[PDB]
């Protein structure tokens, strides 16, 4: 992708923790990455969990746009601001479901640059 390998090491402890907490499998993550998203807590609560580990969302799955933007390469800033304009604020029944809807929105809007670690 555009995601550099250093980022995988950085997320490794939290990834292991969030998969363990939520019953997530690598296969589920690969599915999401392949654009296939279902409203299963084991995947959706994983995504919320990891986002939270990096202060990208708060206790009610409100996205920190600035942190999100500061994390992305300089190239995607422009298209990411557009995707956020369409897909934020988050909404849903709970934290996991809010990230499910966000994931659905962001994938529908910017498949090219869609991905989850
Ligand atoms: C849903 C998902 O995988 C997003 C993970 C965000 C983690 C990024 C952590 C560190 C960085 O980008 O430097």
């Amino acid at each position: 992708d555009w995601v550099p390998p250093e980022v995988f090491d950085l997320v490794a402890e939290d990834k292991a923790r969030c998969m363990s907490e939520h019953g997530t499998t690598q296969a589920q993550i690969d599915d999401v990455d392949k654009g296939n998203l279902v409203n299963e807590p084991s995947i959706t609560c994983y995504m919320y969990c990891l986002l939270e580990a990096f202060s990208l969302v708060d206790d009610e799955a409100n996205v920190d746009e600035d942190i999100m933007l500061g994390l992305l390469p300089d190239q995607l800033q422009e298209r990411a601001q557009s995707v956020m304009g369409k897909c934020l604020p988050t909404s849903g029944s709970d934290n996991c479901n809010k990230i499910y809807n966000l994931a659905k929105c962001v994938q529908e809007s910017a498949p090219d640059v869609w991905f989850v670690i």
